[PDB]
Parts: structure tokens; C-alpha cells; sequence
């Protein structure tokens, strides 16, 4: 990146990009500078990319970004949780607060979900791991309220419960998951306000549990969830995050109507991490088991008829959420897409979930077919008929966001590139990785191609 940006105008973005690209001496120093001068909002974003230059690059590099988060390391404890995180995670082959205390309740907190995670690997059938699940979380209480967060909430917090009976497992697995549900009262700051005292005493689980909760009748508080998944690597599927949130930004910023919902992602390890769950969705294998039904069938069951609102809106909400998943799918060249990756919310978008396998990475054996999004002869009912009045509009609107795309390609391939550096992940695989990334935006192509290339994605989908 040539010094020579000496015209204009930065963006948090170029910034991370002139970081990671020049091979001058003066400009890595001066970039890590010119961090300070952004909203901590807008480069936390990158933080995985800031250590992941740190930890497998140069003394200028990672000097250059050194200071920067030391000041916020200082400012704030969450912030100091995240780099000790990725720290561990990203180097493989490479008031008691600032005080050495500091994350000590924490890292508890979070190895015991962790531990309870592990112990479930004896007990074979999945209501089994479930019974003891809650039988070892319940002990966990015995500890809260105490200095912890979910670094999931986007809002400061303590954790003052946990409604064990309502655990959950979701498979019968060795390394199997685990959803639950968390209460936590709200702060304003919470480096400053210190932690809150006991009393022993759909969605709407929440009203039911803070009912049932003795710190239910306060006005904080909130419930959340998460699934700990002890054994999952979830670095790739972390992403998969960068790019879909980028990408959702990309398509509010041109006015595109398409539909995708990233959901939070935390690398607590190289094997451990912890998601933030889509609710209220369902799986559509689900769906097609429960209802036993189409799922234009289902539609017309479960929101109006084919002239109520109810429909007409469930519909257009699966038209361009799928349409927006069609186009996330096809840039990171996402695969192992089945019925039990793809939900239905309540409102009827559709949603991906389980990135696992991505841009350079394969599922295994499955020596005949590619896992991949496919568009299913019983979605075109959905929308329409191959001719239909809103197929036209699935199409156009693919159309309208791989161009916002290509006008954006900088900042998506921003993001996986650096974080090649050093991985051992699957989804890199040389210099082919990112070659095809951009040929996979088409630069040099005409409107008139791409709506051509669209056509052939399409009628290339249904096989």
C-alpha cells in the first residue's frame, strides 16, 4: 500500500488494510497511531484480526498495534478478556481491576462451563447428559452473583443466576453442546458499579423463569442464552461472522433489502467456543417431520393464506432472506448446507447456522455430491413457480447485492485475508483461497453478465 494514501480520507477498514500491506518503515508505527483516533465500536470489529497480526507477524507490526491495546486493555475488562482469549486461540505453530486478579472470577466461570461441558463424554444418550447437566449447573449458583459477564451480551452486566432446570442438551454426542439459559442485571458501566448481593429465594420462557426467579421482579433484569460447545473448534465459524456482519453492513449501506442474521461467536479456544443462539427459529427437517406437511404448506398453516398479510409478508421475508443467504453462501463458498443447517424464524426468514464448513474447506467421504446451498424444487413454491411473480424479485435482488458486493470487495476480502496468517484451519489453502475469493465478486464483469451469471447460479442451484 505504496505510502501514497497520502490522498484522503481513512476508514477503520484501510486502516487495518495499510497495517497489514505496507512494506514501509515509517507507516506501521503511524497507523497504529491513528488507531487512538477511532470509536471503539468500529475497531473491535477487527480485534481478531489485530492479534492475529500481532502474534504472526512482524516486531514493526506488532509494535505498531501494541499500544493501542494496552489503553484499551486498561479502559476496559472486557476488552482484556477478549485479547487473553484470542491470544490462546490464535497461536498454534506461533473493584479489583488492573490487578492481576482482575479476570480470575471469569476465567472460573468460564472453565467451569467448560469442565461440565467435558464431563458429559461418559453418558451416552443425550437425556442422560441432560439430567446431569442440570445436576452439576445447579451447584454453580452456589458461586453467583460474583464478578462475570457473557461477553455475548452487547451490554455491560453481572450474572447474578442461573435457571439450571431449563438446561438443555442438544445432541447425543461425545462432544456434544449444550444450550442454557443465563439471568444477569444490567449496569451502566461495569468497570465502575461493583457486584450486586443474593437473594435465595417461545421467548416467554423469559417471563416464566423471571417469575419463578427471586431476582426476577428487578427492572435490569434480562435473561440470555448461549450454547457451550466444549469440544467445537469455532475460529471458522467465527469467520463466517466477520463476513456475514460485513456483508449485512454492506447491503444496509446501498439500500438492499436482503436478509441475513450473524449470530454472536465467541472463541474461548482452538477446541472451545460459546454461540450466541437464533431464537424462536426452527429447523425445517423439524418442520418437515412435525408438520409433516410442505413447507408452502406450511406457510399457508402457520401464517395466513395466500392473500393475508400474514403470508404475503412471511413470504417476502423468506424471499429475501433467502436470497441474501444464497448470495453469503456463494462468496464464502459455503458448504454442508442440509436441512439441519438452515432454521425458519417465526416470522418466516431463513437462517444459516453451523459455518463450519467454508471457502477452501470440504466435507469429507461424500465422494458424490457437493453439500452446498441448494434451491429446492419445494422452496420455488414458496416464492412463486420458476415464473412467478416474486421468483423475479429472489432473482434481481441476488442481483442488486453481488453488486453492492463487488462495490464493497475490499473490506470482505479484507477480513479472511489476514486472518490466513499462521492457521492451520482448513478453509486456507494457499494463495488459492483468496485468488478465488475475488474472482468469486467477478470485478471486471458488466451488469448485463452478471445478471446473465445470476441467471446461471440459479437455474445451476435446482439440479
Amino acid at each position: 500500500l505504496l505510502r501514497l494514501f497520502e490522498s484522503k480520507l481513512f476508514d477503520i477498514s484501510m486502516a487495518i488494510s495499510y497495517l497489514y500491506n505496507s512494506k514501509e518503515p515509517g507507516v506501521q508505527a503511524y497507523i497504529g497511531n491513528r488507531l487512538f483516533c477511532f470509536r471503539n465500536e468500529d475497531v473491535d470489529f477487527y480485534l481478531p484480526q489485530l492479534l492475529n497480526m500481532y502474534i504472526h507477524m512482524d516486531e514493526d507490526v506488532g509494535d505498531a498495534i501494541k499500544p493501542y491495546i494496552v489503553h484499551r486493555c486498561r479502559q476496559s475488562i472486557n476488552f482484556s478478556l477478549q485479547c487473553a482469549l484470542l491470544l490462546g486461540a490464535y497461536s498454534s505453530d506461533m473493584n479489583s481491576f488492573s490487578s492481576p486478579v482482575r479476570l480470575a472470577p471469569e476465567r472460573e466461570f468460564i472453565k467451569s462451563l467448560m469442565a461440565i461441558g467435558k464431563r458429559l463424554a461418559t453418558l451416552p444418550t443425550k437425556e442422560q447428559k441432560t439430567q446431569r447437566l442440570i445436576s452439576e449447573l445447579s451447584l454453580l449458583n452456589h458461586k453467583l452473583p460474583a464478578r462475570v459477564w457473557l461477553p455475548t451480551a452487547g451490554f455491560d452486566h453481572h450474572v447474578v443466576r442461573v435457571p439450571h432446570t431449563q438446561a438443555v442438551v442438544l445432541n447425543s454426542k461425545d462432544k456434544a453442546p449444550y444450550l442454557i439459559y443465563v439471568e444477569v442485571l444490567e449496569c451502566e458501566n461495569f468497570d465502575t458499579t461493583s457486584v450486586p448481593a443474593r437473594i435465595p429465594e417461545w421467548q416467554e420462557k423469559v417471563r416464566r423463569i423471571r417469575e419463578g426467579s427471586p431476582y426476577g421482579h428487578l427492572p435490569n433484569w434480562r435473561l440470555l442464552s448461549v450454547i457451550v460447545k466444549c469440544g467445537d473448534d469455532l475460529r471458522q465459524e467465527l469467520l463466517a461472522f466477520q463476513v456475514l456482519k460485513q456483508l449485512q453492513s454492506i447491503w444496509e449501506q446501498e439500500r438492499v433489502p436482503l436478509w441475513i442474521k450473524p449470530y454472536k461467536i465467541l472463541v474461548i479456544s482452538a477446541d472451545s467456543g460459546m454461540i450466541e443462539p437464533v431464537v424462536n427459529a426452527v429447523s425445517i427437517h423439524q418442520v418437515k417431520k412435525q408438520s409433516q406437511l410442505s413447507l408452502l404448506d406450511y406457510f399457508l398453516q402457520e401464517h395466513g393464506s395466500y392473500t393475508t398479510e400474514a403470508f404475503l409478508s412471511a413470504q417476502r421475508n423468506f424471499v429475501q432472506s433467502c436470497a441474501g443467504y444464497c448470495l453469503v453462501c456463494y462468496l464464502l463458498q459455503v458448504k454442508d448446507r442440509h436441512n439441519g443447517n438452515i432454521l425458519l424464524d417465526a416470522e418466516g426468514h431463513i437462517i444459516h447456522i453451523d459455518f463450519g464448513f467454508i471457502l477452501s474447506s470440504s466435507p469429507r467421504n461424500l465422494g458424490f455430491e457437493t453439500s452446498a446451498f441448494k434451491l429446492t424444487t419445494e422452496f420455488v413454491d414458496v416464492m412463486g413457480g420458476l415464473d412467478g411473480d416474486m421468483f423475479n424479485y429472489y432473482k434481481m435482488l441476488m442481483l442488486q447485492g453481488l453488486i453492492a458486493a463487488r462495490k464493497h470487495m475490499d473490506k470482505v476480502v479484507q477480513i479472511v485475508e489476514i486472518m490466513q496468517q499462521g492457521s492451520q484451519l482448513p478453509c486456507f489453502h494457499g494463495s488459492s483461497t483468496i485468488r478465488n475469493l475475488k474472482e468469486r465478486f467477478h470485478m471486471s464483469m458488466t451488469e448485463e453478465q452478471l445478471q446473465l451469471l445470476v441467471e446461471q447460479m440459479v437455474d445451476g442451484s435446482m439440479r
